[PDB]
């Protein structure tokens, strides 16, 4: 039983970013891999993955995340 | 049994990113593999992937994700 | 059972980008593979991949995947 | 049983983007393969894959994704 | 049994985007592959894919989506 | 004074290429440019510019090239 | 006085090349630029430019080649 | 004064390559620039680009190459 | 005076090479420049630029190259 | 003055390479650089500049370069 549940029950300043850059080179969430079984990725979140990466109340409710791998049983 | 499950109910500033940039390369959610069986990628929330990513109040709610990978059994 | 399940039940700023850029290469979410059984990509949230990506109140409801990969069985 | 179901039940600022490029190369939900059995690709968010990709409000409710990949039995 | 099921029930800002490109080459989703079985894609949701990819309130209610790919029972 | 002169004054084995090639994308003698005021090419030999590209004997007497570009005075 | 001046006065084994490829990118002279003024390429001799190059007994007399760029005198 | 002469005046084994190759990407002679003034290029000899290149009994008489670049005087 | 002069006045085994890759990237002679005045490239003689790059007797003779380059004066 | 001469006047075993590899890059002669004014390459010579680069008997007569760069006087 691989279950996930999220509930979300609502009863209901200044950022400045100057980036100046020349050979940006980014890389975010990686999986290299040579021979494997399984590559899960999963995101129940945020992956901000500029050269010029802003993430402003960005992951603010109820998230669930369930991953079963492998099991040869 | 592999089961997600999400609800939300609802009984209802300045961001400045100023970028300059020169040769710009960018990878995300990478997942790269040789001789693999399973290459799973969910994305229950947000995947903000410029090379300007701004993410603003953006994965505010309810998410789930169930994964079940593999299970030779 | 591969279940997955949403409701969303409702009862009821400035963001500036400025971004110049020259030769921006972008990967967002990618999956290479050589010798795979299963590439699955489920995108129950956003994947904003520009090279200004911009994301403002994306995902913000009720959001539920469920994945079973595999299962030799 | 491969099931998904959503439910949605309504009983009822400033984004600027000032992008100046030269030379975007853009990739967004790539899923590159060689010798596959399976390639399934669900979409019941948003993918936003500009060069300039503004992603506003969008993904707001009740999405349900159910995959079942595989299963050799 | 792959079901999918959705309702829908209703009992019932400035957003620029300036963008000056010279060569813009986009891809949003791919799958490129050499010896499949299977090459399933679903879109509940939406792909936008310009140059320039704007997306306002654009995914915003009740889509279920369910895939069953392979099974060689 | 841009002068060429040439003369040639006559007074009078195996070669196995077995090629096998998929994807074969070849670029022999480019010249790419932007905002340039002279582009010249001259060829008193070979170029020879295959995928399979054999040349045998081939430049074999008395060749003269007299290039002269720009020249503002 | 740019001058070129070529003489050929005539008082008159086994190449085995096996090649399998599979993706072959092949760039020979490339001049590659932005914001010139001069872009002169000669060839007196030989530019063989397979993905399978084979140049036997190829550039075997007399060659001249005279450049003169720029010059602002 | 660019001045260039040849003379040629003539008073008159086994080699094998077995090349098996995947991915191959080549780039022989090559001249990137930005903002250049002069992009000169002879070839009084020889340029052999191949994935597999083979040059034999190649360059073997009288060559000559004078080049005068610049010369603001 | 920028003279070349060449003069080639005649009177008159086993080389294996077994080779076997995967992803070969080979760059020859090359002059990557920003801001350049003058880029210059004489070859009086061989380049053999291949994933697999034999040259057997090949510059052999009689070869002259004169280059000046600059001369502010 | 800048002035180069040859003179060639005639009067007149085993090599294996067995190579196997994965993941080749390769570079040979490179001048990379940013604010230059002048990039002189001559080659009278062999440039060999494979992943496997056999050069047999290769420069074996009469060379001459003579380059005279900068000169500001």
């Amino acid at each position: 039983g691989v279950v996930a549940a999220a509930e979300k029950t609502k009863q209901g300043g200044v950022l400045y970013v100057g980036s100046k850059t020349k050979e940006g080179v980014v890389h975010g969430v990686a999986t290299v891999a040579e021979k494997t079984k399984e590559q899960v990725t999963n995101v129940g979140g945020a992956v901000v993955t500029g050269v010029t990466a802003v993430a402003q109340k960005t992951v603010e409710g109820a998230g669930s995340i369930a991953a079963a791998t492998g099991f040869v049983k």
